[PDB]
């Protein structure tokens, strides 16, 4: 007799009352269909049955599951099935899928296999038919012109059940944003799009009720040059600043203009040569359409150039700001020596520009859309039994779902994104298109990305915590993927000859990245080392990178003056005119402020049962060597947690974002 154990998921709607039939596919043969229990498989339940067979089957190759309607359709989430055979063998069959009753589900045992491992028809047939089904199920589509290709579905409910959120409205922008505004006691402002705050105190009264540790600090110090500069290294969008190797001709700033800022008795030009000058250049925003979806509110964008300076205390501070790209009499170079509110407003404009690039490029394009490309390629080209599928499936969990929700509710035409954002209404689509033209594989390789911006020296630039922690997590993942690769690939030739791996890599290149020559993405992978790097790009982007740029949004943007989602007047074209009252009226109205707060709060939340880096409750892998690799991965992450903990004890303002205990496995929000 076989002992057959069936485990139902613990999600809300995991249970089913329908009929479940099970049969066993063996070498010598097959078993008859067996109806199970005629009862209910409740959520969280494990059901085991005693099954005697009418024939000796030999070694079990596959388990088939079939769900038939009893009443109405009732989704069933199947975690796994295990067998205890007459011969005393214990076999596990990982599933972790929604069974809708539409189709039969056929499972391999959990041992990871390359195509070259399968030689008998039973297995080859199953493998090929699985991929045929996958490629009918998961298809590419161009959502907007020039975008990376994404899933062929126009709304969340159109997705295959297997890649939907566990609930339909569980993670939902419309609902989550509105609940957020309720929790922040700002519900009453949700429509006040024509009302400015009376003054900073007016917003402050609203804000102190809902501030956390960091945003309260921002409230108290946002006007300081030190805190302005700090954010380029350790804020929510610490990926733009680079070391200037020569002053741009489009920024005609002189030593005499910034002499008061310089502390080494050197000319500006010589400070550049010493590597003490840094720059943030928002040329990408130049020519982007401003939000016009509200005809009663004019909104405005800039494209600033910010020149920064590493002072004697090794802090990077702003010394000059030109708010538009082309120099001229109506495009002043503002300085910390200007009138109080001239310099402040200039900084605010830079902060606003930083927020635009963060939301659409750093966050949306470079973590969300990228991760969806890897995910779709994975589903299309890698069967469940493949070791790379088992490795990566955990790191694209809910990614296609959250992205489809966004395209359905947030960033579509007339979506929520259009309410508060100056780039809303088409501008954000333009940014993605233009950034895509310059998106490279190298720029996703963390250590290379840091060096490409000239920010790698810990000696010259000691307070770049995003860099430090990022490098540690990157290496931890690189070590882990390398061990996994070495377990299932005996050499480089085996990697090169893996046809499914090549098709995976090829799908990312041709469809995901549109077959763009300058993308730098591999067309194929032909060594264990190259494969390891590739897998690290996928996992790091999906986990660490997304965490670093996502979960600090409320911390840094909740005090709106430090991250305005829009501006209601053009950049000042002259000095000595701006007043504090004008600034208040330029900042977002109460309405757009409300939606802004709601959004950045909602996006910064962890789920109650969030899965963090290295947590793999879904045992797709069942073999001991890889389990031990995972164990070492976890131990390495713990060591990093301690490193970061000790580093943060000596900081004015702890940088927590890349603490592995706080890094989710995947892009899920
Ligand atoms: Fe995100």
């Amino acid at each position: 007799s076989y002992t057959v154990t069936v485990a139902t998921g613990s999600q809300e709607h995991a249970g089913t009352d329908d009929y479940i039939y099970l049969s066993l596919v063996g070498s010598a043969g097959c078993s008859e269909k067996h109806l199970l229990d005629k009862g209910s498989f409740e959520r969280g339940a494990v059901d085991s049955y005693d099954v005697t067979v009418d024939e000796e089957l030999g070694e079990i190759q596959l388990v088939r599951i079939e769900k038939r309607k009893y009443g109405s359709n009732d989704d069933w989430y199947l975690k796994y099935i295990t067998l205890k055979t007459p011969h005393g063998d214990y076999i596990e069959f990982p599933c972790y899928r929604w069974i809708t009753g539409d189709v039969e589900v056929v499972l391999r045992d959990g041992r990871a296999k390359l195509a070259r491992d399968d030689q008998i028809h039973i297995l080859k047939q199953h493998r090929r038919k699985e991929l045929e089904t996958r490629q009918k199920q998961y298809r590419w589509m161009e959502w907007n012109p020039g975008f990376p290709l994404s899933i062929d579905a126009k709304c969340h409910k159109d997705l295959p059940r297997d890649i939907q959120f566990d609930s339909e409205k569980g993670v939902d922008f419309v609902l989550n944003y509105s609940k957020a505004m309720e929790n922040l006691f700002i519900n009453r402002f949700m429509h006040m799009f024509q009302s400015s705050w009376n003054d900073f105190a007016d917003f402050e009264k609203i804000f102190v009720k809902i501030s956390n540790t960091i945003s309260e600090r921002v409230m108290n110090h946002w006007q300081e040059d030190l805190m302005f500069g700090y954010q380029f290294l350790n804020g929510a969008n610490p990926v733009l600043i680079r070391r200037c190797t020569e002053l741009p001709e489009k920024l005609p700033v002189t030593t005499e203009m910034v002499e008061c800022s310089l502390e080494r008795q050197l000319s500006l030009e010589q400070e550049v040569q010493q590597g003490n000058i840094f720059i943030v250049d928002f040329e990408l925003l130049d020519g982007i359409d401003a939000n016009k979806t509200d005809p009663c509110t004019l909104q405005f964008l800039a494209a600033p150039i910010c020149l920064l300076y590493k002072n004697l205390a090794n802090k990077i501070v702003p010394i000059a700001i030109q708010l538009n790209q082309i120099p001229g009499d109506e495009n002043p170079i503002f300085l910390p020596s200007d009138a109080k509110y001239d310099w402040l407003l200039a900084k605010i404009w830079v902060r606003s520009s930083d927020f635009h690039v963060h939301q659409t490029i750093t966050h949306l394009l470079r973590t969300h859309l990228v991760s969806e490309v890897f995910g779709i390629a994975m589903y299309r080209q890698l069967p469940a039994v493949h070791p790379i599928f088992k490795l990566l499936v955990a790191h694209v969990r809910f990614t296609i779902a959250i992205n489809t929700k966004a395209r359905e509710q947030l960033i579509c035409e007339c979506g929520l994104f259009d309410k508060a954002n100056a780039t809303g209404g088409g501008g954000h689509v333009q940014m993605v298109q233009r950034a895509m033209k310059d998106l490279t594989y190298a720029s996703l390789c963390f250590p290379e990305a840091i060096k490409a911006r000239g920010m790698e020296s810990k000696e010259d630039i000691p307070y770049y915590f995003y860099r430090d922690d990022g490098l540690l997590v990157w290496e931890a993942i690189r070590t882990f993927t390398a061990e996994v690769v070495d377990i299932y690939y005996e050499g480089d030739q085996v990697v090169e000859e893996d046809p499914e791996l090549q098709d995976f890599v090829n799908d990312v290149y041709v469809y995901g990245m549109r077959g763009r020559k300058s993308s730098g993405f591999p067309k194929s992978v032909k060594s264990r080392e190259q494969l390891s790097e590739y897998l690290t790009v996928v996992i790091f982007t999906a986990s660490a990178q997304h965490a670093a740029v996502n979960f600090g949004q409320y911390d840094w943007a909740s005090w709106i003056p430090n991250a305005p989602p829009t501006m209601r007047a053009p950049p000042p074209t002259a000095k000595g005119v701006v007043t504090i009252e004008q600034i208040v009226d330029t900042l977002p109205d109460r309405g757009r402020s409300c939606w802004h707060l709601g959004a950045v709060w909602a996006l910064s939340q962890f789920q109650e049962n969030e899965l963090f880096l290295g947590m793999y409750p879904e045992e797709h892998f069942i073999e001991k060597p890889v389990k031990e690799a995972m164990a070492r991965f976890r131990k390495n992450l713990e060591a990093i947690v301690s490193v970061i903990a000790e580093r943060n004890e000596n900081l004015q303002l702890p940088y927590y974002y890349l603490d592995p205990d706080r890094i989710p496995n995947s892009v899920a929000i």
